[PDB]
C-alpha cells in the first residue's frame, strides 16, 4: 500500500514494506522511554539546537527535499521548494520561542500564590495528509518536539518516500532516535497505537471519514485529539474590491497545488453587478495554466496526486453538471499519461445540487452570485465546513468587519490563504476542532500543571 | 430513571418523567436559534448582568438550595452551602473577566497584520455527576453562558430535583430561555444529541466507563470534547512537613464530602519515619468523625450518594483486604437505613492488589510507605490517573520541586484539593484531558477566529 507513484509519468519508484506488529511495539516503547527521559533530565537546549539544525538542513538540501515531494504526490518543483521554506521557518520559530512558551504562567488570586507549568504528557501519534507532505509534520512535529512529547508519524499511503525521509532527516539534525517515528502501519495497527498506554494524543489532518475514525478510536480511550479537516472556503468579492489586486491573487487561490489544499478559495462569492466580469476574469486566469512536467520550471498547473483523485475530481465535476450546474469554462479531459485535470469554472450551483456543499479537491473554480452583503454571508455560512475564506474590499476597516460575521476558523483580507509559525490555524463544523501553529497549537498535547499554594 | 431518593432515609421523594424526543428536538432547535441569536447581534453586555443576578439569587435562597443538593445525594448541609457559595464566585468572576476574556488577540507578525477573535461555536452538551451538582454545572455554564453557547445539561440520576432547579434559577434570574436546559434523558438519547448538527461540543465530568462512552460517540460525529473523569491523588508527606498543619487538613482531605470527591486525598504517601506517627494521626481524625442527619450541624460525616455507591466501596474495602491490604481502622457496618459506611484506614497495598490502582470513592483512607523522597515521586506516578495531589512542607521550594515531578494536573501545597474560578481544573491519563475554569476552561469551545492582512 505504501509506495512512490509518480503523478506526471504514473510510474512506480519505490515500494516500501509496513512495519511489524514487533516493529511498532518496539518504536513505542522507545519513544516512551525516551518521553521519560526528557521528563527527568532537562534536555530543552539539545533538542532547540537540533530543531535549528534540522532548518539549516532543510534549507541546505532544500532541492533535494523538495523533489522527494514532486515525486511522491506530484506538485510543481518550485510549489515544493516554497513549502521546504515554510518548513524551515516553523522549524526556526519553534526553536527560538521556545523559553517563552515553556515559561511557567502565573494565575492572578487573592487567596495565595498560584502559577501553571507547561509539561509535556508523552508520546503522540500524528496522522498526516499527502497535500503538503512536508509542512503538514512540521507543523505538529517542531512544537511537540520542543515541549518534550515524542512523535510517530502514520502519513498517506501515496507518499512514503517524503514521510521516511522526514524521520532520516531529524536523525541526521542530531535528535535522538525516537523523537518522530515514521510508521508504514495499516489503519487496523493505527488503532492499536492509539489504544497503547505509551500514546497520550491524536493530532489528525486529512478527510471527514478518516477523522472520524480516528477520533472515534481516540475517544473509546480516553485520548485527547485535534481535527485539521477540509474546507469549502468562500472567496467573497465586495463592492469596493480593487480588482487590480485581485487578478493578482486569483491563479495562486485556486489553482495552488492544483486545487488541493483544504484552505483552497473554492466558493467564489460575487456580486450581480460583477457577475459577468468575475466570469470573465476568472476564465483568463485560468487559461494560463500551463501543465505539464511539475520538474520543469515552465509549468504552471501540476497533476492530481493520483488516479483516485482525478477520478473524483471528474466524477464530481459530472454530478454538478448533471444536477443543474452550467460550465463556465474547461470540462473536457486532459489526453496524457498522467493524473491530469485541466481547470475548469462552473456556476449556477444551488442548494438542490450536492455539489454545492461539496469540498472539491482539484483545479475547479466555482462561483457562486448574491446581491447584497447580507446573502455573501449568508450563502459562505450555509456550508457544513468553516475553515478558511477570503474577504476582499478596498476598505480594510470594512474588510474586517465583514469577516467576524463569517463562521469560520480564518479569514483572509485582500488575499488568498497564508499559512505563518505565528499565526494558528484550524476551523469549525466539519472542518475539525483545535488550532495548529502559533502558541496555541503549542499547547494542543500540553499538560499545564497547576501548582497552588494557599495563604 | 430520574429520581431523588433521600440517602439518610432512603425514601424516595421525587420522581420524574424521561424527556419525550420531541421535547428533546424542541430544546435542541431552541438553543441552536439562541445561538444564532446572539452569534448575530450582541447580547454580551445582558447575559454578564443575568449571570450577576445568578449569582445574587443563589446568595438570597443559598439555604434553600443548599437542602436541595443535600436531599438529593446527601451531603452535610453545610458542605452544600460552601458548594453554593463557590458556585456564587464562579458566577461573579466570568460576568466580571467577561470583556477581558472575550477581548480580540494581536498577533506578533512582520508580514502584515493578524489578530484573532474569540467567538461562540454553537449548544454545548454538558454532562455532569452528582457529587457537586450545582459547582458540576455552574463550572461549565457560567463560561459558556458568557462566550455565547447555548447549554443542554444531562446530570446524574440521582440528583434530578438539583438539575431541574438549576434551570429554574436561570430562567429566574433573567435569562432567555434556552440558555441552559435540563434533559432527563436516556443515554441513547445522549448519544442522538451528540449526533445532532445543532450540537458543536460536549463536555463532560463522570466516570471513565461513561467517558469513554461518550468521547467515542463525540469523535464518531467530529465534536471536540473535553473529560474530566476520577482520580487518586497522592498527598505526598515529605521530611520537612509541619505537623501541626497537616493535622489541621487530614479531615477535610479525606472525609470531606465523605471522600466522594475526585481530588479527595485517596493516596497517603509516608516515609518510614513518619509512618507509625501517621498512621496514629490519622486513627485519631478518622476516629473524630460523627455521622448522621446530614441537616444537623452537629454531623461532620454524610451518607453515599446511594446504596450502589455503598455497596461499590465495601466490595473494594473487602477486596483490599482480600489481596493481603492491612486493615488499620473501621471496617466495621453501620446499623442505620442510611447509605452509611464508617471511615475505615488501608495499608500494606501492593501493585498486586486491585485495590492499589482502584479509585474509592468513599470515606477510606490508604497509606503508603516509600523510604525516600525519590520512591514517594514513583509511587505517587505509578497511576492510571493524574488528576490532583498534595505535597506537605514546609520549604515552599522543596514542596515546588517535588510538584512538578509529580504527573498529574494539578498541585495542592501544604493544603487538600481546592478549586476556585481563577485555577484551571483537570488531569492527564485516566483523569481526562482539557481544563474547566480559569480562563483556560473559559476557550474550551471557543472559535480562535484569525483575521489575516498581508502587507
Amino acid at each position: 500500500a505504501y509506495q512512490t507513484i509518480y503523478p506526471y509519468t504514473n510510474e512506480v519508484l519505490h515500494t516500501f514494506d509496513n512495519m511489524t506488529d514487533q516493529g511498532l511495539a518496539d518504536v513505542l516503547e522507545r519513544a516512551h522511554l525516551l518521553y521519560k527521559k526528557w521528563r527527568k533530565e532537562d534536555h530543552l537546549e539539545e533538542r532547540k539546537a537540533q530543531l535549528h539544525q534540522v532548518a539549516n538542513i532543510l534549507r541546505r538540501d532544500r532541492d533535494k527535499y523538495a523533489e522527494i515531494m514532486t515525486k511522491d504526490m506530484g506538485k510543481l518543483f518550485t510549489e515544493a521548494q516554497g513549502e521546504v521554506d515554510l518548513c524551515a521557518d516553523i522549524a526556526d520559530y519553534y526553536a527560538d520561542k521556545a523559553d517563552e512558551f515553556l515559561m511557567s504562567t502565573p494565575l492572578e488570586t487573592d487567596s495565595g500564590q498560584a502559577y501553571y507549568l507547561k509539561q509535556s504528557t508523552g508520546v503522540i501519534l500524528a496522522v498526516e495528509p499527502w497535500n503538503f507532505p512536508y509542512y503538514q509534520i512540521m507543523r505538529v512535529f517542531a512544537p511537540n518536539f520542543i515541549v518534550g512529547n515524542p512523535m510517530v508519524l502514520k502519513h498517506a499511503s501515496i507518499c512514503p518516500r517524503s514521510a521516511q525521509s522526514f524521520e532520516e532527516l531529524v536523525l541526521e539534525a542530531g535528535a535522538e532516535a525516537g523523537s518522530i517515528t515514521n510508521l508504514f502501519i495499516s489503519y487496523d495497527q493505527v488503532s492499536q497505537v492509539i489504544a497503547d498506554k505509551r500514546v497520550v494524543g491524536v493530532c489528525l489532518t486529512g478527510s471527514e471519514r478518516g477523522g472520524a475514525s480516528i477520533a472515534e478510536e481516540a475517544g473509546k480511550n480516553l485520548k485527547k485529539t485535534t481535527l485539521e479537516l477540509g474546507g469549502d472556503d468562500a472567496f467573497i468579492i465586495l463592492d469596493d474590491a480593487d480588482w487590480d489586486q485581485l487578478e493578482k491573487v486569483l491563479y495562486f487561490s485556486r489553482l495552488y497545488n492544483a486545487g488541493q489544499v483544504c484552505t483552497s478559495s473554492k466558493r467564489f462569492i460575487v456580486l450581480d453587478k460583477d457577475y459577468d466580469r468575475f466570469k470573465e476574469l476568472l476564465t483568463k486566469v485560468f487559461k494560463t495554466a500551463k501543465w505539464g512536467d511539475p520538474m520543469d520550471p515552465e509549468t504552471t498547473l501540476a497533476p492530481l496526486s493520483s488516479a483516485q483523485a482525478k477520478a473524483d475530481v471528474l466524477d464530481q465535476i459530472k454530478l454538478a453538471l448533471d444536477h443543474g450546474a452550467e460550465l463556465v469554462y474547461g470540462g473536457e479531459a486532459i489526453d496524457h499519461p498522467g493524473h491530469f485535470v485541466m481547470p475548469t469554472i462552473i456556476a449556477g450551483l444551488t442548494k438542490d445540487n450536492p455539489i454545492y456543499y461539496q469540498e472539491i479537491f482539484g483545479p475547479v473554480g466555482e462561483i457562486y452570485k448574491v446581491s447584497s452583503e447580507e446573502e455573501a454571508i449568508e450563502v459562505a455560512n450555509d456550508s457544513n465546513y468553516g475553515l478558511g475564506g477570503t474577504i476582499f474590499s478596498s476598505n480594510q476597516e470594512h474588510a474586517k468587519a465583514v469577516a467576524a460575521k463569517i463562521e469560520t476558523g480564518m479569514s483572509f483580507i485582500n488575499s488568498g490563504w497564508t499559512s505563518l509559525p505565528e499565526l494558528p490555524f484550524g476551523g469549525i463544523k466539519h472542518s475539525g476542532y483545535g488550532r495548529e501553529l502559533s502558541e496555541l497549537g503549542f499547547t494542543s498535547f500540553v499538560n499545564e500543571h497547576l501548582i497552588y499554594i494557599p495563604n
